């Protein structure tokens, strides 16, 4: 079985919370069932003064330098935007995608809280408030820019939309992303949200309203639910069409089957009140679009605000949508993330979604905290529902592991997802040992060193990581920085000693590329066919020589070694010259001379072709010759020394020369930022 | 020919600018070629101090009362949000749609500037800054709420998304709207933007940067272009699937054939610089999706910022996309709205779009101001392009009147539309005189009076308005307020004297509805079939009597008058009781008695049916009887007096009794707001 046409694959995630600096770490919070807010309640004038760990300490830090910001620009730029950017770049790398260069169209769908940095900090520094130009202050803080910045810095030209929808924002984004994928507007999309609280917002005063918790604890669905608790947080995911992700060497974490967004409309007691009708509606719609009955969903990731009324309503809407299960079917499992990491105004939804994805991949229901006793008004006990309060393994059913994710925003804008485990990967992967081109790059040697050591460290830690993957990932999923290092290895072990002994090369732009064409250079049918398959211009010119367009593997096999030399030789240098006319000198040997004369431009292709069939020869250094080493290998090294010399390659070239089948994008170490503090203080 | 599946019809518009309070008025500005900003330049310290008419005077005013806001809520609520809401309600009414009640799913796609009200006014009233609760201040000002509020107040449950994309916002919204229509997520959608400048933002200091005009004039594409000029402004449109709009009595103003949104990505000299590549790309994409060659577009509505560089780039991108026209083809016409009403940060796009739609409907190219002499670097002269600087009629070609609309936002987020004149309306409209049910409602008599007079005024002004339309519009396009007035008229003339003589009736909820069923009540086949067609429950119950499900017109025609009485009679009261079980007393006469006994619940339908075929009778006041007057008429009055008594009707009931064919939604007077000032002042 393969993925459904409407199936959106999650191929990347990233998140930040106070003291939680990686998805991996977040997972740990969920697993160990930790509450990062660590609240502190002080009775205060009949109310409760509550202090939290709800501010993302590191917000001030940024590699302004790396992202091309002046220190000033960085200081007025909203932390939210900065950290979001950093995180995007990271996630892209971790998902095996070169942040600044994109084969396919990329969409940006994301939202952000108001810039309390602006409101509290910037606006209380009358100096920097004007000395750096109001317009730029706006560029630094107006929500609109969140996406536009990322689109600049990651050179993204797809749909680019800052989406805003109170608490639902992140999931609304996710939805609009799926939409933009399925519509075709983009081919891969980043969707997410970010909400940072300033230090001034660490505390809060509890009024007894039932909106904010009296005890600083989100007692989702618990009898003691007194309200919610707001925190800093950031979340994002990388989505693409499952059908594509399957064959594009993506690690499909999970699949959004269907999504929906709506509003409670006027079916509520007042603007800021949830609407059973609406939540019901959205869930129904989503489940419909994901073509799933409630019975086929095992888990639901609640909004779980911790507000008595909100919880009460949400659950009502749930009961309505789910109804009764098949006799003796296990109850529906309910969970909530907000107890763990607080309510993250914008990045709530995506947080829940991430929690879910982790729940799926790890095949566990993670505990929902502060749940000591179901709230009477839910009547959960009699219901076929139960809140998860212990790490418990996600049992396997006759249908896929499947969960629903709800984000119900203040103001009544709602979003719902159906998320499903991915297809089990039938991996009879006869991992082929063979030469692989491993490449690292950085902005300076010192970084490259660190990258090197980090990678080696990873490989050493995970001996099961296979080279095909590494080599691939380090090509497609990383940007070609100016300081480079390239190695051809047979295995991750060997690699260490090579990498270390290998030289670091700063691209010296615009040198002479010298080409020695040897007698024989017979590269593999696959390689040549893939190479030619990279350019219409070639495929035609060759199609005419072979009297057979389009070109087909067999078609090439008929060619004599002596010919395939000429053709292979030509093809490569022609691809290079096409992508970038650089200073290319040539020099041929026997069967090489022919190609050499063509590429030089002494004659036309067919001219030499006929002359080669007639046997009428002609009279940074690279060579192309079986004699020296396996043609294919000679090609890899050839390309490598090119890249080192600072030529721009289409990695497909290398991929085709490697012929590594079933290679995979993997999460490796990546860009090494050294960020500084960029912060404006409020002048008292 | 009919509309394409992907064709989105614009069926409503609305806008506000300083001193421009209606679309109609805006049109006047465009026609008369007026520049509302009326700048004033004062030499100042080597620079120019410029004062404008760029603040929307009335922002402070609102019918908080009408929309259910406490004066506090209103005072902290962002003017942008308020005026937007008011305008939405208005536009809905003017497009013939009941703002608070929606047959189909409605989507909200809209964006808003940062709340300078918050920043400048609210935040300088330390009192009201906390005395009314931070959370509510956020609810009042955070962009997120723009849509959510509207969704509440207009009881909209569709997709609800605050979209943000700098200058492109409004058009990005429009796009996402079309998307949500075509995707099916909604059935009608409001898309728009709003940007209000506070008084503190009226003037500005000209630095010579080339970003803001030195003379307070947007010289789009003109040699003297020194920059742009920012203003207050609001815009919105009402969109739905053309194919539907065609048959749903909408006035299709124009059609979006295709749309696209993208970003300049990294193809620019710096974050705030336009990217030829990107603008090129977006236009191309759009034109592709609208399936049009440049040659099939006559007009382009420029971004026309008035910044030398921005204009220069835009035009380059245009040249690239359009190329050369067919020999001796008239040149492409270029226009820009920003000279007329300034640059409206968020509502620029939608403004341009409206200008375009007006350009189309009025079949004219409106003048682009401040254009005395093309800017050298454009090289417009040689180009097959021509900036429109005179009201000039839009000639007819062999292909439809078709234009492109560009919105290129700072930060590189771009949007492009292809907008086309609608299909010419084949209106063989044999306008049928006949009885029509005209209904007015308001919150209090005093309002109802005003509404009355307004309406009569309109009708008197436009004697060509046909009653079918009026009566329809006043049913579907208006909310049933508690103070009501209902009339059955034969023509708009007659109507006046009826409306005046008619009583105003305050719905007294839960009175007794008395039903007299007369011997005969044979309503038209159409009417009965439509009535039954309103409820599955009925269509089945009758389908069983007639042994023919689904029901077909002919099927009913076979029924004897004496039967059709019983069935018609039943059907109506059954529909009423279905929609709302009210206290319904009954009383029958001959053939009536049968229905009466059924509805009373003495027997089951078929029980009386068989008894009627056997001829075995039984033994707020309304009656149902040919004897009194044409059955159909009797039904209209019946329904009317119901509605007056304050019953909730499905207007389809009335529509079906009227049988007015080809009725149309028309722009009449509507809800009468009496708004107060809600404003927080800055405490110095």
């Amino acid at each position: 079985m393969t993925y459904s046409e409407s199936d959106i694959a999650i191929v990347g995630m990233n998140c930040r919370y106070p003291g939680v600096h990686s998805v991996a770490a977040f997972e740990t919070v969920l697993r160990t069932g930790c509450n990062i807010l660590d609240p502190k309640v002080t009775p205060s004038n009949g109310h409760n003064h509550i202090t939290l760990n709800n501010v993302y300490e590191h917000m001030a830090e940024f590699d302004a330098n790396f992202f091309g910001y002046s220190r000033a620009e960085a200081e007025i730029m909203d932390p939210q935007q900065r950290v979001f950017l950093t995180c995007a770049w990271e996630m892209f790398e971790q998902s095996g995608y070169n942040p600044k260069q994109h084969d396919a169209r990329v969409g940006l769908y994301a939202g952000v809280s108001t810039s309390f940095y602006l409101l509290t900090h910037l606006m209380n520094n009358p100096d920097k408030l004007a000395q750096l130009g109001g317009l730029q202050i706006m560029v630094g803080n107006d929500k609109d820019h969140l996406t536009s910045q990322l689109a600049y810095r990651l050179n993204i030209t797809g749909p680019c939309v800052t989406v805003q929808a109170s608490c639902a924002t992140s999931l609304v984004a996710v939805h609009l992303a799926c939409e933009g994928l399925l519509s075709g507007q983009c081919d891969m999309a980043l969707a997410g949200g970010v909400t940072f609280r300033m230090e001034e917002q660490r505390s809060y005063e509890s009024h007894g309203d039932g909106l904010q918790a009296e005890d600083g604890l989100i007692h989702t669905f618990d009898a003691q639910a007194s309200g919610t608790v707001y925190s800093s947080g950031l979340g994002m995911v990388l989505l693409k069409r499952a059908t594509d992700a399957q064959v594009q060497g993506d690690n499909i974490l999970a699949v959004i089957k269907g999504s929906a967004i709506n509003n409670d409309g006027g079916a509520r007691s007042g603007y800021t009140v949830p609407g059973v009708d609406g939540q019901e509606a959205v869930m129904i719609e989503a489940h419909s679009l994901a073509e799933v009955t409630p019975q086929q969903i095992q888990y639901l990731e609640l909004h779980g605000s911790g507000t008595p009324l909100g919880d009460a309503i949400e659950f009502a809407a749930i009961k309505r949508v789910f109804g009764t299960p098949a006799p003796n079917a296990t109850p529906w499992r309910l969970g909530a993330v907000k107890p763990n990491v607080g309510h993250v105004e914008m990045a709530s939804g995506i947080t829940s979604l991430i929690k879910t994805v982790l729940s799926l991949t790890n095949r566990v229901f993670y505990p929902t905290l502060n749940f000591q006793r179901a709230n009477p008004q839910l009547g959960l006990e009699d219901s076929p529902f139960e809140v998860v309060s212990r790490l418990t393994p996600w049992p396997e059913g006759t249908t896929p592991r499947t969960a629903g994710v709800s984000a119900f925003g203040l103001g009544g804008t709602n979003a719902h997802l159906v998320v499903q485990a991915p297809l089990s990967t039938p991996q009879a992967r006869a991992q082929q040992m063979g030469p692989c081109v491993v490449v690292l790059s950085a902005k300076n040697h010192n970084a490259l060193e660190q990258m090197q050591n980090a990678l080696l460290a990873k490989l050493a830690a995970h001996p099961e990581i296979r080279l095909q993957d590494v080599a691939y990932t380090l090509r497609h999923g990383r940007f070609s920085a100016p300081v480079r290092k390239c190695v051809i290895a047979e295995n991750c072990t060997q690699l260490a000693r090579q990498l270390r002994d290998a030289p670091m090369v700063e691209a010296t732009t615009g040198c002479t590329i010298y080409w020695r064409l040897g007698h024989r250079f017979v590269v593999a049918l696959e390689t040549l066919s893939d190479w030619l398959a990279c350019s219409e211009v070639l495929s035609q010119a060759v199609g005419q020589l072979l009297e057979h367009f389009p070109l087909e593997p067999a078609c090439l096999q008929d060619l004599s070694p002596a010919q395939r030399t000429f053709i292979s030789q030509y093809a490569l240098i022609a691809l290079i010259d096409e992508r970038e006319t650089l200073n290319v000198v040539l020099c041929g040997d026997g069967d090489g001379g022919y190609a050499a004369a063509v590429l030089r431009g002494d004659c036309t292709l067919e001219q030499a072709w006929h002359r080669l069939n007639a046997g009428q020869p002609f009279d940074c250094s690279l060579m192309l010759d079986d004699a020296a080493s396996d043609a294919n290998r000679t090609a890899l090294e050839a390309l490598g020394q090119l890249w080192l010399a600072g030529v721009s390659l289409d990695w497909r070239w290398v991929d085709a020369a490697e012929r590594m089948l079933g290679s995979q994008r993997i999460a490796l170490p990546g860009t090494v930022f050294t960020p500084q503090r960029y912060w404006v203080e409020a002048v008292r």
